[PDB]
Order: structure tokens, then sequence, then C-alpha cells
């Protein structure tokens, strides 16, 4: 029906138990021709309960990790020693492939949801997870060695080896904890639009160089119920929208033939926003979303409506006069109308 | 049959009229798999007739445009305000992805011939313009709104909003213009790389040009006399897409399991891509000047087997050129001797 | 069985003669999806006699020239010169596109053998060579072209080009005699003990191999040796058993599967970036590594004392990874003293 909409029933289940969940959003190439450029990104959601721990494990794919809502506790495993970060709602860090992390949700009473963004190259499209724990889906990956080869390694015989690394300690690889550069926010930054209907945060590549490297883009949206996000497009930027929290009625403009994608998001709910595609957004509840921009670099953000960064106002009259039916005053008066940018009243009269 | 070849026909006319034609050239990989490397670029001709405007509309693709006959007037419209650029012929711009621009052919006489070369990147292949503009082939990208939203957004009634910007005004995005009345860069901008009696060769390359820098792309402008030959040679990197923009060319390329020769006559709208390290030779059959637009141009070097200069066969030493080729060392030295010009000969039989 | 696997035997026979052999690896994704990674990259071997020439060509694709047995002379042909290298076993250097070379093997004894690993841009995974030399399975790419238009260029009848130029004169391609080249032991190993040195030269220490975006890696380790499990965080690795035999053991990925071999001197095996591996010596080995994806890599230990990952997990945490108590796993992984390479030998 809309091949840019991924309601949250597209995620598959990877693990769950009564601890927490680890979700996988198919392939963004799996029913369409039409995002090709997204092949090689992966979206999973990681949802765990209070005072969890998921295993020490290490992805073949470079992370984005983004804390949508509660508080972890990330430690970054290197041959040298250890990192350890706490992570603040709207915190985000880069996590290197190879990288062997773990995660704790310290709160006693607040879930943990983690927003992980994959950026595959081995083989692209595929993000595997090496855990060191042997469970009751998955042995550690360690058993996979000879009793020969693990002997001469540890010095030690198979026995010992077995009884201390290898058997089946935990059923799950999310498990309760005993009965008791750096991360950077999306917020850290003045908001690029803030008026009494909406903020939108954004950080740059140009601004962040965790994010240089990736060529991403990060953006938190703040809506009032009833307001709306103008008619605007990114010049570069395909931009995964990922509603957190409310419900957004959401417009895209795209084509052989003219074609309008509407859709209201609920939460867990994804549309992906091509870039030179016109898209506008209304708050059917108060919202925030998260935005993950892909082609990042250089993006330009040019607005059709509202006073401020209207690309249309920037028109000529003599032009306006044979672009559009109205003379060029008549345009010129109409664009004048809307006293507020970006985000406006979305209220019927 | 020649898969480098592609022949004016092979263009689709997207808009035509009594005022201009837009038309786009076939996908490179359409045909053969022998150009996957070029399979995120498209090529278009932009001809439109005196005192023309094309309608304000921006693109999904950055866009290298470049002027092969006539003067233009281009506008870029930001966000902030707008830049307005007087073209010549040779001259060139890069137009960023997302920039709504429009396009003026101001001389009351001479047509306007623009070749734009497509950089796709957001749908690999696939270039998408989106105009302001109502329409008979297409209405206003603005009208896909609902209108809840579009009233909402202008703070104006839907009545006005139609009335204003949305109803069908102008027949096609190429109209007449009213009676009673970084920066761009030519081709020819520097001094010729190759110039002598028989023909001189313009080039930029990124190294030298900010713009093509990003881009990974070298321009030159090719002219030859009639009869003239440019000599067998190669380029190591940049694959070449050669634009026949005045006169006729008897083209002799060589490529690969078995040896083939790819030979063709262009005629003005012909192209033909010479692929890296591929050899090819190229006669005027009359005065032609060519336009070549090269990809994977970083670093590119140019080796050529005939003519005095920067002839690669002349620096191997004859102790080796005696077990290469049947001729002694000295009998092929000599050979090669004998052309006394370079780059550009004397095509004319004997 | 084992996608990651070519025996010697893969190699395809581009050309030989009682001179050499030219060989070319299969593309490495032509079976499985798996390497896809790697598909913009072709491996060739040459093995030439003493004094013998290889005949002036260009390649469409850049060429990593890696000499793994004996000594050679290598010309590059450009417009303006020429300039000369001598190469030493261990010596690499890279070859442009489109710059024409002749290789000589000057050694009245010694064979030479030459790894090619050729870089496709123009089109991707296929490597096309064009010879200047009429010979018996290819003419000169001179005589594609027409009458007039050889004529016109080296202003000569077409006689004299012909019985000069355009006549087959040599039977085959390689044919009997009458910046700057690094040597991948150039610089100190990285790991060495009494079992193992590995020698490694990375993108960031090397300006031929930052444009490549790769990392070469010599291995030597004595019989009964074993490197340690390990993997590589980014670098896909290509390794080129050079001499001896080396059991291999290789773990990935919906289930767990080890992809374990013997391999014997030509044999290659492909380590995926983060799949772990672990490597024993059967006899005195030697073996050539090239990484790709090789910018910022880092190599991740899973056993022995230095750079042991599993050690810097505090025992709070490890207690609850392992069915072993906190301390009970510290310990184990105390016991192996010796780090990166140690002694395979049963008990």
């Amino acid at each position: 029906n809309n091949p840019y909409l991924f309601r949250s029933n597209k995620f598959l289940t990877l693990f769950k138990n009564q601890h927490g969940s680890l979700r996988l959003l198919q392939r963004f190439n799996e029913d369409t021709e039409k995002l090709e450029n997204l092949r090689d990104y992966r979206v999973l959601e990681y949802c765990s309960k209070p005072n969890t721990l998921l295993l020490p494990h290490h992805s073949d794919s470079d992370l984005l990790v983004l804390v949508l809502e509660g508080q972890a506790i990330l430690v970054l495993v290197n041959p040298d020693g250890r990192d350890t970060y706490k992570l603040d709602q709207g915190d985000a860090i880069k996590i290197q492939a190879g990288t062997p992390f773990y995660l704790i949700n310290p709160d006693n009473n607040q879930n943990l949801r983690i927003l992980k963004f994959a950026i595959t190259f081995r083989r692209p499209g595929t993000v595997e997870d090496f855990f060191l724990s042997s469970t009751k889906r998955l042995p550690s990956y360690l058993s996979a060695f000879s009793k020969n080869f693990l002997e001469a390694s540890y010095d030690s015989p198979y026995d010992e080896i077995e009884q201390t690394l290898l058997q089946e300690e935990q059923e799950g690889v999310i498990v309760k904890m005993p009965k008791d550069d750096k991360p950077f926010n999306l917020r850290s930054r003045d908001p690029i639009y803030s008026n009494n209907y909406g903020k939108l945060y954004e950080i740059t590549p140009e601004k962040n160089s965790q994010l240089r490297d990736l060529d991403i883009l990060l953006n938190c949206l703040q809506m009032n119920e009833g307001a709306l996000f103008v008619p605007h497009y990114n010049s570069r930027a395909t931009v995964i929208l990922v509603a957190n929290e409310g419900r957004a009625e959401v417009e895209l403009v795209g084509l052989m033939q003219l074609r309008r994608y509407a859709a209201t998001l609920s939460e867990g709910d994804i549309i992906v926003i091509p870039s030179s595609f016109p898209v506008a957004l209304k708050a059917a509840s108060d919202l925030n979303m998260v935005g993950i921009g892909v082609n990042a670099e250089n993006n330009e953000r040019n607005f059709l409506a509202g006073h401020k960064e209207n690309v249309i106002r920037q028109i000529p009259r003599q032009v306006s006069d044979l672009t559009f039916p109205g003379s060029g005053e008549e345009v010129e008066e109409l664009l004048e109308n809307q006293k507020e940018s970006y985000f406006v009243d979305g209220q019927p009269r």
C-alpha cells in the first residue's frame, strides 16, 4: 500500500523473556526497489526491565546506540581495558564493530528502551552478534572450537574449560542483576527551530566527529497536540523517522505519476522520508520523534510555507506570475498570510 | 552489436512543445553488463527556443549543467535569497540536489542547447524532478497535500490557495517570455593541454576545480579539423562519455575471451562511451568539436601509442622491443621516429 | 561445504608454457552470497622459470604485486620515461591501473613466484590485460585498428608496420631472456615469541596501502605452534599458505558452524571480520595475509595473557556470562602464560 511505512509489527523478535526483548526491523528493501539506498542499514529495538544485564557480545557491524527511554550503563571491553558510560534519555554513542559490550538497566522502576542503528559492511544488510554466553537458543562460540585447540589455547583440561566457560548457565542473553569518543545528547545544543508549537534539535556530521565517520544526522522532534510541521523537504538526507511518543498524521509526496503517501504513526512505527520528497507532519497528540538521516553531509532543509526559509518567497514576482495562475503580487500576498514558521496551528478554523 | 554506442534516437523525449524539448538518455546498463560502473549517471538534453523560461523545479540528483550552444540565465533559489548566473557557450556549473532553479534563453534569435549530467544518490540510476507548476502533463506537488494541511500551512482558505497556486495556468513546463522585454567556469578558461595544426584539447580535472573534485569528474572540449586524426591512446582511470557536439567523427575503439574492434561514424547528438584502459582513435570526417565527461577522473593519465611526445612504446628499450615485436630493436625505434607531430596528425590516405 | 576455502586447484590457468604460468583465482562470490564484500578483488599467481621475461602489458585494474619467492626486475613505463625496481622476496609495490610494465626473473637457478592482487573499478570483478605483443593465443591490440588509422598514425606504409609490430614473433607472453617498493618484514613484528612472528603493514603506516584500504601481514610459525582464538574488528583477511601446512578452525553463522580445513602450499582461506579464528602449524609454515576494509582494524584475542578481551570482563559480570564462579573464570584465563602463539601440542 505505502512502501515507505514500517509498522511496529514489521519488527522480527530475535529474542524475548520476562526480562526484556530484542527486535529487528526487516530490510528496508525487502518489499520495494525504492529504498536500494538504505540496504546497508538495519534498525533494532532493545526493551529491558529494571535491574537487567545484556550479556557480553560483539557485533560484526558498527552500531549507533540511542537511549529513547530510561537510563543505561554501557561497558565497552577492549584488549587493553574497559570504558564505562552512564547513558541518560537522549544520549547516543557509536559502538565500533568488533567491540564487545554489555548493557545494564540499573533503575529499580524505569524500563529501558534503546534504538540500535546498525551500519553493515562485512555482509551488507546483515547484522551478526557473537555472545560468549552458553544459553538455551545458542551456545558460546568458544564451544565451536575442537577439544585440542581449546585445551592448547587455555593450557587447561577440557573438563575444566567446559565446566568453567562452555556449559549452559543462563536461559537467555538478558539476565536479572544481583538483588541489590564519549556519549552525547540530542538536546545538548539549542534547537534549530523553536516556537510555541514545536522544537527541533539536530546534530549534523559537520558538528560531531562520531557522526562525520557514519555520514549521519540525528534530530529530536517535539510538538504539541494540533501543531503542524509545514511542508518541507531535505536536499540530501534520507530520514528514517521513529515515533517515540504520541501519534503523528504524516503526509509524504513523491513519484510517472504524482502520489501522496499518508499514515497515522503510533509509538514504535517508522516512516522513511526520501531526499527531495516534500513532507508535512501534524501532531494528533503531544509527540516527540527521533530522526536518523543518512547521506547527511551538506543536507539543507527547504520550506514551502511559513515566513522564514520559505524558498517560494525568494521567487521573484515576474517568474511567480508565469509559474502560478495567481498574479506575482497575489502569490506574494498569500505567502505573507502565515506569520509563524516551521511549526504552525494545524487545527481546523 | 556495439554496446558502447548510444545513437541520438536512444534519448527518451520527457517533454516537448513548440518552445523547446527535454530528452533523457536510457540507462548506460539497460542493454549490457559492460557498463555497471556508469549505472549511477544519466544524460539529458535541454533544447529551448529564444525568449523561453524553464519553470522552477528541484532535482533529487546533483546536476552538472554544461552549455553546448547559445547563452542562458540560470537562477538558483535558496531559503535565504537567490543567485543569478549568465552562462555563455562552454560554461558549466554544478547544481546541488534539492536546489530549486529556472532557466531562460534571452537571445532573440539563438536557440539554447544544454547538457545535464545527473549524479544520482537517492535512488541510483533515477532522476526525479519536482515542478511547483500546475501544467497539463503534471499538477503542482503542492496540490498532493490534503485540504486541511494546505489551509493550516498558508493560513488561507483552500479557495484562495487553489486559485493562486494549484490551478493550471501554463500548458507546459517550458513557456514563452512576455514581449516588450561556487561560480560557473568555461571549458576553455585554461590553455589547451594538446594544441597543434590539426586539433586542440582543453581539459578541467578534479585536481584543478573544486566543483569537479566533489563529483570525481573531468570535462574536456575537443576541437579538430576535417581529415585530422586523434592517434591511438587510452586513459588509465577515466571512463569518458563522449558527446558529438558539431561535425562527424570516424571512431575506432579496441576492447575484450576475444579481441574486438567497435567502430562507428558519430553525428551531432551521438554518444560513445570510452572505458578506462581501452585503446581509442578518432578521425574528423568534418571540422568537429566534441565534449567529454570522464568519471573516476581523479589521478587519470593519458598514454599514447603513436606520435613523438608521450608515446609509451618509445620508452621501451631496444633489448626488450626486439623480443616483444618481430622487428629488430632498431627497426622498431626507427618506425616510431617517422611520425613527427603528436596527439593530432594528418589522417589523410597516401 | 566450506565457502571460505579456495583450494590451489580453484586457480584458472590463463596462460602456460615451459617458461612459466599465469593463473587466476575464481571470483570470491562465484559460489556463495557470503563474500559479496570481496566481489571487486581478484587474486593471480605468476610462476616463471629462471631468465624469463613477461612481455609488456597494462591492466585495467590497480595491482598490488607481492614477491613470495625469488627476485624480480619490474619496469614501469610512463609517457615521460620508465622506472626500474629490483624486488627481493617479501617486497610489494602498487602498479597503478593503465601503467604498462614487464617482469624479468634474472636468477640463473631460482624460480619466480609473484602474487598479484587486482583491485577492479572499471568492470567490477574483471581484470583485462592488454599485451603489445602478437603471440599465438592473441594478436597485438594495435592490429585491431584499420589499415588507414595505423598508416596515418605512425606515418609509415602498412607493410613496414605489419612486419615490424603486428606479425607474430613470439609463441607466448612469457619468453626466455638472452612511490617505492617495501618489504613485509621492513618493520619489527607486532607479535613475536618462541612459537611465531607476525609482521603487519597497515594503511595507517604506508601511503601505497592507505589508497587501497588494505593491510598485509607475513605469518611465520614453528611446527606444533598454535595461533590462539582471535578475530579482526573490520579487516576481512585473504590468507595464502605460502610454505607448510596449517590446521585452520574458523567459527561463524541462525546456526553456529565451524569451518575447519588443512591448508597446503597454494591454498587460500578467507577470514571474515568478527569471525573467531585459530590456526595450528602442522609443519613450519609461513603465510601471507591481505586484509581489505583494513583502516582502523583491531585484533581481539580470546586466549593467552596479553590482549585477551575476556580477561578485561570483571568477575561480577563473568559469574553471570559463564557457568563458572567469577574467580573460577579469572583463574582459568591465567593458566596460559604465553600470548598470541602457544604450544599447540596435546597433553
